[PDB]
């Protein structure tokens, strides 16, 4: 399982990943620094030095020689342990130590306890410590993924899909004979909802992951769901044609109340949440084709956001507010900043649809057309940095990022 990178960026902030130190006889269950320094390059803000031009491989701060290091442009090494304890647990150990002066300094430190299943999500952690550190910006990569796929053959083609962002450790929520799609997380990770062909007429459900269990939200015609949990975890957002023609409805989780936010003639759908939990954007097709909008769940009148381009739609909002990513057309993923109406097209892949922000706002997940089939894509919100998730066995669609985790 590999992330196949397509665009690379040559300008990365050089960084040494040095493998960690294993403390007992025989090979580690995992290389954790072999994942750290995949999950840096991942971010499309570091250049991780290969292993075989390192001038050592230190595992600890007081190892570590800054001269050798800053001979190469590196000025930051993260170096690492891995203990087995009695009990067959690990002990991950790391330090990342700065070489810009004549002695390594640490900018941050930490251990972890865990078993054989989380030495990997382990690793991700010191990622997202290192990643933090440097950056200043939140670590993602603890992170997951759901998707959609549909096998070539069998009793049950359409999958609803969850994996690591990096495609590790898959599983399988959901199984089907008949489409699923729409899968939207809750903001808590313990959740998701979809939308199911299933049972014959189109149902929204929520089902909980860690024993399977699933809630029926409502039953609709086909074009009817696109749901969305607001960031606060009391709200499903979500589109009814119950009215005459698409508009958005909310339900408060706790008591299963639907209130309808969106009254138009026109058809509403495709909400998306703002950080508060109070505002949405959605697209609507009032004016003809397809554009994004703004309402307030609380009332007042709905305000246009997608003044340039033919059409717009399928929105989601940062996790900052700041901007939105949608799909514009022929058709593309692009960003627009909101303060200024700022637009930048991202990709140039055939087809793209329904992108989803990774939860520090940094990356994209969007699905797209390979030649004869849909592949799930990655794009860094500055357009910079462009990337394939693995392959499956099928076609790929509809990928949301999970919150953190």
């Amino acid at each position: 399982v590999r992330i196949e990178i397509t665009q690379g960026v040559d300008s990365a902030r050089p960084i040494g990943v040095v493998p960690f130190k294993w403390m007992g006889p025989g090979t580690p269950p995992e290389e954790i620094g072999a994942i750290v320094g995949a999950d840096l390059r991942n971010s499309g803000k570091f250049n991780p030095i290969d292993a075989a031009r390192m001038p050592q491989q230190p595992s600890t701060a007081a190892e570590v020689t800054p001269a050798a290091w800053t001979a190469l442009g590196i000025d930051a090494v993260v170096v690492g342990q891995v203990q087995p304890s009695a009990d067959g647990s690990y002990v991950v150990s790391y330090q990342l130590v700065d070489t810009s002066g004549s002695a390594g300094s640490i900018l941050a430190q930490n251990q972890y306890k865990v078993t054989k299943q989380w030495l990997r999500y382990s690793a991700h952690t010191v990622s997202d410590e290192v990643f933090e550190k440097l950056t200043g910006i939140k670590g993602a990569f603890r992170t997951r993924i759901a998707y959609v796929v549909k096998t070539n053959g069998g009793k049950f083609p359409h999958e609803l899909r969850v994996s690591d962002y990096d495609g590790y450790n898959q599983f399988v929520v959901h199984r089907s004979p008949e489409p699923l799609m729409s899968p939207a997380w809750s903001p808590d990770g313990s959740k998701i909802a979809y939308v199911t062909f299933e049972s014959g007429k189109s149902a929204l459900v929520i089902q909980t992951l860690a024993n399977g269990a699933i809630r029926q939200v409502a039953s609709f015609p086909r074009h009817n769901g696109a749901p969305a949990f607001s960031p606060d975890g009391t709200k499903l957002a979500f589109a009814l044609s119950k009215s005459g023609s698409l508009n958005l409805y909310v339900m408060d989780l706790a008591s299963g109340q639907i209130s309808q936010v969106t009254d138009g003639r026109s058809n509403n759908t495709e909400p998306s949440w703002f950080p508060d939990s109070q505002n949405l954007a959605y697209t609507s097709d009032q004016g003809g084709r397809p554009q994004v909008y703004k309402v307030n769940i609380n009332g007042g009148v709905p305000q246009r956001i997608t003044w340039e381009g033919s059409q717009n739609q399928n929105a989601d909002v940062s996790p900052d507010g700041k901007f939105l990513v949608l799909v514009s057309s022929a058709q593309h993923i692009a960003k627009q900043d909101l303060e200024t109406g700022a637009v930048q097209v991202l990709t140039d892949t055939l087809l793209d649809e329904t992108p989803s922000i990774a939860p520090n706002g940094t990356m994209v997940i969007y699905s797209s057309t390979q030649g004869l089939g849909s592949v799930l894509q990655l794009v860094s919100t500055d357009g910079r940095f462009k990337a394939r998730l693995p392959a499956t066995d099928g076609q790929v669609k509809f990928p949301a990022w999970s919150p953190y985790l």
